[PDB]
């Protein structure tokens, strides 16, 4: 590893990736990241309910770190002075010492540098894991995606090449936020204060929200994923907690590593996949419609009411072949 | 698809599927569909608990509609006047607009004529999707199945023929009745009196009733599914909002494609498969014992107390190699 | 089945597995095994809590059965009369007669001898099943898993042969432990008397504990698995009633079969792997870093709130080109 030459790769907000090459000619680098870890309170659904949330970057889910097999990740985690609590990071990518949680153990003010060996390929789940709290600081926002790409790219169950043009990575969090007497949510003046009550809502194992990258609605409006008829997407999709279904209405998982590790053949022609709580998914789809697609956990339940729901707008021409209204709405004869 | 022959299709109630053709020289066809919209009250329990239901053609789950691959699906939708509600369907076989949804709202009184091309094998969820009120129209019945066969039939993971015998259609739909004061099940005079209390039970994400086809028991009795020692049936099931997990007691999945994508290699010898919520998937079983099973969901919570169980009577031959007793039930030596 | 040599197992506590061969070139033989059901009040978490429990030889979960393709398990079931209810058992590794449950249905005071062939490769499933009581006692803790090796040995995707050194077996309990008025677990006299309030719980679907091998801490401490670095490890993981997604913190599943049937390729790199309740899976892992590993439940609540947490001591060199602290947690420059 230490043979290696170093590269430097600034990391961008979700729902988008930083720029990388899919398959490659150059041989393993040590690829060089930082976060910098921001514990605030974020307003997460329509109404002003407030969650006392922990991120890596600022953002939520975490920002996604590509790397390619055989590469190392190397990683200074930062914990700044104005933070309140002790963090750490798990890599699922990463193998040894509960996935580098044991060797990333920061104090507010403190940094640490961590090296892995990216060795499989894939989609993984990273997290942070302070002992002892453990599912709070997950639910409360600090997971991401580390995606592994082979080092020639990914390919289908005939070992024919498959790729992206554009990939948006969507973290999928369940939030379980407190109530009062009076059956409004609770807003907490400090990210301690909202702990004992949280974990009480925890315990019951049903979340208040489901949401995509934060916020209900993040992935609407003017937020909305993008893309063009004949573009193939990448949707990555992590849950670092618990299960969920994605789907895109109007639309298919063309080739889905619902597992998320790209060794493995995909699956075609998926309606909806499953996300394994404590994993990352990636689906791909050739656009053939243009319009706006819902992108969804297929729950409607937790979709509609809870939150787990964005949009993809799509340019292009509308194909008849594929669709088409032979008779709209009109009176019964 | 104008050039192409058209054929007229008729349904029938589940669990049965319509007369249908595997593997087929027939050239692609527009096959031509017709369903009826019916909302009304159903007793979906043995303590005579009613819910305020709606049906594609009067049945949970709708009819199943069964096309080969490359065939264009061409659905007349009908809302009769003596319904209350407006709704659509989204096909999760077909490409655009919401599935289908966008382009089939129909209000009392209307109908609509959709066609898609069933470019993509397997079986697929179809569903009303009503802006606004998707879960609501779902969870209370409007859900079934669309069978993409390819065109040259069911195939193992090394391409060598699968077949069936027999069919059957599984919907298993998750319920939500709400309760009064007094702690019994509400009874509504109508469809729109039971909307904001159903929402209510519907956010706390536990369903009241879990049933296969409309009702606990549906298919027990009178109404246990059919076969007989050496008949191979598929059985369909989907779960157009939750999870489930089916199990056939005494028995196993031979080859399952619990995804429910034809193009994807089976997985052999299952004990117990996953429907995502959003999905169909498929299970062929040759059976070789005869009497009674059990085809159930394996939360068996979910199964024996909420209602999530079937029965399938075999006719034949005991097998003792299979399975024998030595020594029944005696004193302890 | 006749005509074949008998053998005769001695069964062994979780979380070992009785001592077996992988790949074999023995015949088929008939395999005959014992287990006596004994119902007993267990202490389940660190405060006391307890369960009016039920199980397949004194344990939570019962000992696992190792057989292969082609052997006729033949189990001596014995309810000895100091037990209070009636029992049977349900191999989801056997054809007809609902599993064996029809055939094995033994009273206080009574015992029976069933046999079957186990005629397909995989980790089963098996659970006691006595009609009108089925969740009960499984939920309470009557099951296990049955192992039926390939005769030939474990086999990757590509038909490589694949091997364990150690097999570990872990039952994971969805536990539904009543409270009274006072918010404390209620203390049951005898069996019997835990019924009702139990299956009001049950119905609510929320497991009040979830835990590995019958108790809180269970595979903790003292009783954590063990393993050295270069050594192979088959985690067999069983969940007779609810899904769950096991994971190995710092490691992988480098090989797995999560509906747990061998004849179907593993998939390689996991992170986390789903069973659906109703099913035993299996993982390979091979150890290449020392230190204690948790192996979990990656809803992270259902492990570390609810109890679904173990642990893996694991001997050996530290490995610096697959993990190294670059720079230990130090104040920020
Ligand atoms: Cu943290
Ligand atoms: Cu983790
Ligand atoms: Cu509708
Ligand atoms: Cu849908
Ligand atoms: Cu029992
Ligand atoms: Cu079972
Ligand atoms: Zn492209
Ligand atoms: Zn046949
Ligand atoms: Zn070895």
């Amino acid at each position: 590893a230490d043979k290696l030459p170093h590269t430097k790769v600034t990391l961008v907000a979700p729902p988008q990736v930083h720029p990388h090459e899919q398959a490659t000619k150059s041989g393993p680098k040590v690829v060089e990241f930082t976060m910098t870890i921001e514990e605030k309170k974020m307003v997460i659904d329509d109404k002003g309910t407030t969650l006392q949330a922990m991120t890596f970057n600022g953002s939520m889910p975490g920002p996604t770190l590509v790397v390619h097999e055989g590469d190392y990740v190397q990683l200074t985690l930062v914990n700044p002075a104005t933070n309140a609590m002790p963090h750490n990071v798990d890599f699922h990518g990463a193998t040894g010492a509960l996935g580098g949680a044991k060797l990333t153990n920061v104090n507010p003010g403190e940094q640490a540098t961590l090296r892995f060996k990216a060795d499989r390929s894939g989609t993984f789940v990273y997290h942070c894991a302070p002992e002892g709290m453990v599912p709070w600081h997950v639910v409360s926002g600090m997971s991401g995606t580390l995606m592994v790409l082979p080092r020639d790219g990914l390919k289908d169950p005939q070992g024919k090449p498959l790729h992206y043009d554009r990939a948006y990575t969507i973290g999928e969090f369940d939030l379980y936020i407190p109530k009062g007497p009076d059956g409004k949510y609770k807003d907490y003046a400090t990210l301690a204060e909202s702990y004992g009550d949280t974990v009480q809502v925890m315990r019951t194992l049903t979340p208040s929200h489901i949401v995509f990258n934060g916020k209900v609605g993040a992935l609407t409006g003017a937020n909305a994923l993008t893309a063009k008829v004949g573009e193939t997407v990448l949707l990555i999709h992590s849950q670092a907690n618990r299960d969920t279904r994605p789907h895109l209405i109007g639309g298919h998982g063309d080739w889905v590593w619902e597992t998320g590790k790209f060794a493995n053949p995909p699956q075609r022609d998926l309606e909806t996949w499953f996300i394994r709580g404590g994993s990352a998914g990636a689906a791909l789809y050739t656009f053939k419609q243009p319009g706006v697609y819902a992108y969804l956990n297929h729950n409607l339940i937790e979709a509609f009411e809870l939150g787990a729901a964005g949009h993809i707008k799509v340019e292009g021409k509308w194909n008849d072949d594929l669709m088409k209204q032979i008779k709209a709405p009109a009176p019964i004869p």
